[PDB]
DNA sequence: GGTAGACCTGGAC
DNA sequence: GTCCAGGTCTAC
């Protein structure tokens, strides 16, 4: 059927696939672990979300990744589109060689990877990724999905609209802070997040040169983004490293939370040496972090996305 | 220089 | 009706 969200079975000919075994990524296990707030299984298997400025549908196979993409004459994707996918997917990036590394170095980690395989991290929109982990303050992930949105929908540009589902492309820095957003955002639920929406914004453009300037800290050290990143208004070390880890290229970058604190404490009877508390603490987190990066190495944010995500479904 | 309390809310024991 | 989720900010 020409109408509502397609299926790999119902259009046969819209669909492309691209090579990619399970054991390399599980979208069940991606998509809705909380790095990306966008994306829902509007059927089973498959998932639709905004990608690159247009609406996708994904669904895998045991060694393909299916997908469809909706823009004026429908038809299956093209390299380049496909190209993106990869990209988003961070595909490049050989989950196997990863999987193996960790594994070795915790015994822990081996004993966990067992039953949780294709856990990756997304490759995503700085700006996108700023404000929705903004939102991740004292938060739930279905809540956290509920504001942004609210959010896309009431300032992101309207694209396509599949069965009764209007998606909208993710809010611009000069539509989040142009004038009565925050009141706006409280009125949708975003509660003491709306006015960090709105003051973030501003910040960026009127004092730190604007999405330039977030950008290019793609090219920055990790010590350096994540300084940089904490300038704005609510963004803490937590959400910081969020989007070191999720937007920013920082691999080594390890978000610290209660989930983190919870799988520290269980599976590792880890405790804080430098610190004087005994829970989260501002010194006692930037402890752990460290703990995990010398643990894990290079790609500890990695390691650390495939547990946190294990530590979801329990 | 580290820490307790304010800031919002839909859903859960 | 308290308790809780990928925290952050700032007054002692
Ligand atoms: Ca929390
Ligand atoms: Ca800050």
């Amino acid at each position: 059927s020409e109408f509502g969200h397609r299926t790999l079975a119902s259009t046969p000919a819209l669909w492309a696939s691209i090579p990619c075994p399970r054991s390399e990524l599980r979208l069940d296990l991606v998509l809705p672990s909380g790095q990306s707030f966008r994306w829902r299984e509007q059927s089973p298997a498959h998932w639709s979300g905004v990608l690159a400025d247009q609406v996708w549908t994904l669904t895998q196979t045991e060694e393909q990744l299916h997908c469809t993409v909706y823009r004026s004459q429908a038809s299956r994707p093209t390299p380049d589109e496909l190209e993106a996918v990869r990209k988003y997917f961070q595909l490049d990036v050989t989950l196997a060689q990863l999987y193996h590394h960790w594994g070795s170095v915790d015994s822990h980690f081996q004993e966990v990877a067992q039953k949780f395989q294709g856990v990756r991290l997304l490759r995503q929109d700085p700006i996108e990724c700023l404000f929705s982990f903004i939102c991740s303050s004292c938060n739930n992930i279905a809540r956290i999905t509920g504001m942004v949105e609210r959010l896309c929908q009431a300032f992101g540009p309207r694209l396509i609209q599949l069965d009764d589902v209007t998606y909208h492309g993710f809010p611009s820095l000069q539509a989040l802070a142009g004038p009565e957003v925050e009141a706006h955002l409280r009125k949708l639920g975003l509660g003491y997040r709306a006015r960090y929406v709105s003051a973030s914004a501003r910040a960026i453009l009127e004092e730190q040169g604007g999405l330039a300037w977030l950008q290019q800290l793609r090219e920055s050290s990790y010590e350096e983004a994540h300084k940089a990143l904490c300038i704005l208004p609510g963004v803490g070390t937590q959400v910081a490293d969020c989007i070191c880890l999720m937007a920013l290229d920082k691999p080594q970058a390890v978000p610290v939370d209660v989930h983190m604190w919870h799988i520290a404490q269980r599976d590792y009877s880890w405790h804080p040496t430098t610190s004087q508390a005994k829970g989260p603490s501002p010194q006692t987190n930037k402890e752990l972090g460290n703990f995990f990066r010398s643990l894990w190495g290079p790609y500890a944010g990695w390691a650390q996305a495939v547990l946190f995500s294990a530590d979801l479904r329990q």
